[PDB]
């Protein structure tokens, strides 16, 4: 049983033998990174953790932040990379990290760590869900999953000092300091650090390495499908909306002090409630698509973001190091003036004037295959969309301020299942696929410790110059360039013509 020193008191972990591997894999769950937001620390950021003198059982899975839990459940048994499928607990105590170390404990370990950032809206989620038992195992890195705030628990803000907002951000970036002062520890090295995540969790890294807080936190990025261009996820102020959920509670808005405090005095359930009342996770097609600001989000807090994204982006002075960002053509039939309606009802998702709307339409699901089956392209756009198009303009604005740089197309979470090598500690699959997982977890860690995916026994991955080389895996993984160019080209024209209407 390993029993191992933090800054604030010792954990007690487990060893895990996966079958294949003959060194076990240490694993602690629920190792805390921060005092239990709860009182008046809830919409505050988060608080280092009091020490303790015990030896903390770290062998359980700690509870996931409040949220909807049956959009956390189905999401928690749709991504998970194993065959169990564990029993969740939801709790605004939630600050805490899993941790899975191949190192042999008992010396001076210096492995390559990479921290998991979930995704799920920002809304649900967990990081138990993942299992990094076989990645840390395959590729002999040290892996961490941490949890931050969700919804209104996470990203409330009033605009202001008395709720910036972004907690859950900043809860991201205690967890990255915790890996700092602690991982040594379990055999980790603090001087190679990998953030890396999908959609929400996408977004986050994105987020983060453009913040100015996180400097020294980490060393190289991996966005999958998912970055800090996503509309969905973004938005400057939300102070409507912090008005909207503090009546929603039956909190007075005379202030953005009284707002805070009163809704620092409800109780989880309350705000559950309200959080379910609001019906954040769903598209309103009825009323107007303007109004529907029902998206809790990143905001500008001065703290995390002292300007907007797509602005510290363009200055070109932020973190730069390694990011790798990819992209799965998946979401995952009608004519077309009811697709050209979604997309105007879509729009809190992703702000498409309903002037242009039509336009999209007739070029995408435009006048070729006017069959109602293959009106998949409505899809298709809507991805690119979501993360497509973001995704190379993220890129090419990292080429463009001269940072390693590396792009990819998946062929969701499907990648998911291979990132955490789910072929082997679940039901088990194609042999074909199973090797797909190896080959992927390969590129990843090779990143991890190089900044370069490529390695022996790999497909060349050429890096994202001005050729646009990028990689594209699937049963037959290959090399290809100008992803998404023709798609980007559409719309930054589109979106360019009313410039200046
Ligand atoms: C909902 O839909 C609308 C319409 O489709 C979205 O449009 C935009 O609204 C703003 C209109 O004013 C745009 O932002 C402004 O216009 C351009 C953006 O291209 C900027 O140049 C403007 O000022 C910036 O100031 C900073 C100061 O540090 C400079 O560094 C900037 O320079 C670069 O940064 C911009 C960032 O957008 C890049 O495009 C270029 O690389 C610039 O060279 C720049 O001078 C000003 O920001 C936006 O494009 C867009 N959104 C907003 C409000 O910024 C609207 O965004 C969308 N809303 C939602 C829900 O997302
Ligand atoms: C550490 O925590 C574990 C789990 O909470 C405690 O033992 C329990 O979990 C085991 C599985 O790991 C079960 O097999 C046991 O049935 C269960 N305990 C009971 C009630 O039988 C364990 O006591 C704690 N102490 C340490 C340091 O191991
Ligand atoms: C014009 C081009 C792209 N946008 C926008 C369009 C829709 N909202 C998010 C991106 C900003 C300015």
């Amino acid at each position: 049983p390993p029993v191992v020193d933090t800054v604030h008191g010792k954990v007690l972990g487990k060893f895990v033998s996966l079958e294949g591997f003959a060194q076990p894999v240490a694993v602690f769950l629920g190792v805390p990174f921060a005092k239990p937001p709860l009182g008046s620390l809830r919409f505050a950021p988060p608080q280092p953790a009091e020490s303790w003198s015990h030896v903390k059982n770290t062998t359980s899975y700690p509870p996931m932040c409040s949220q909807d839990a049956v959009s956390g459940h189905m999401l928690s048994e749709l991504f998970t990379n194993r065959k169990e499928n564990i029993p969740l607990k939801f709790s605004e105590d939630c600050l805490y990290l899993n941790i899975y170390t191949p190192a042999d404990l008992t010396k001076r370990g210096r492995l390559p760590v990479m921290v998991w950032i979930h995704g799920g809206g920002l809304m649900v989620g967990g990081a138990s869900t993942y299992d990094g038992l076989a990645l840390s195992a395959h590729e002999n890195v040290v892996v961490v999953t941490i949890q931050y705030r969700l919804g209104i628990w996470g990203f409330f803000s009033t605009g202001d000092e008395h709720s910036r907002g972004n907690w859950g951000h900043l809860d991201q970036v205690a967890a990255l300091r915790w890996v700092q002062d602690n991982i040594a520890n379990f055999g980790g090295d603090p001087g190679s650090v990998t953030i890396f995540g999908e959609s929400a969790g996408g977004q986050s890294v994105s987020i983060l390495l453009l913040s100015p807080l996180t400097k020294n936190l980490f060393h190289r990025a991996i966005s999958e499908s998912g970055v800090a261009l996503l509309s969905s996820l973004f938005r400057k102020n939300t102070k409507s909306l912090a008005e909207k959920i503090a009546i929603e509670a039956g909190c007075k808005t005379t202030t953005s002090a009284v707002m805070v405090h009163c809704l620092r005095q409800k109780t989880e359930e309350e705000l559950m409630e309200v959080t379910l009342k609001m019906k954040f996770m769903a598209l309103d097609l009825v009323g107007d698509p303007k109004e529907n600001t029902a998206f809790l989000t990143t905001v500008i807090d001065g703290v995390l973001l002292p300007k907007a994204p797509a602005e510290i982006l363009a200055e070109k002075k932020y973190n730069m190091l390694p990011y790798m960002v990819g992209i799965n053509q998946q979401e995952f039939k009608l004519d077309q003036k009811t697709a050209t309606e979604l997309l105007w009802k879509s729009y809190p998702i992703v702000n498409v004037s309903k002037e242009l709307t039509p336009v999209a339409t007739e070029k995408y699901l435009g006048g070729t295959d006017d069959p109602v089956k293959k009106k998949d392209l409505f899809l298709d756009m809507l991805a690119d969309l979501l993360f497509g198009v973001p995704s190379v303009n993220v890129a090419r604005h990292h080429r463009d301020a001269g940072a390693p740089t590396y792009m990819y197309e998946y062929r969701h979470g499907d990648e998911i299942f291979s990132v955490l090598g789910a072929p082997f500690l679940k039901e088990g699959a194609t042999e074909e696929e199973i090797k797909l997982s190896k080959m992927v977890m390969k590129y990843w860690a090779n990143f991890a410790r190089n900044g370069n995916p490529n390695g022996e026994g790999l497909p060349q991955w050429p890096a994202y110059d001005y050729k646009e080389g990028y990689l594209q895996i699937g049963a037959t993984t290959q090399a290809a360039q100008k992803l998404k160019d023709k798609e980007v080209a559409f719309w930054t024209e589109l979106w360019a013509k009313e410039a200046a209407r």
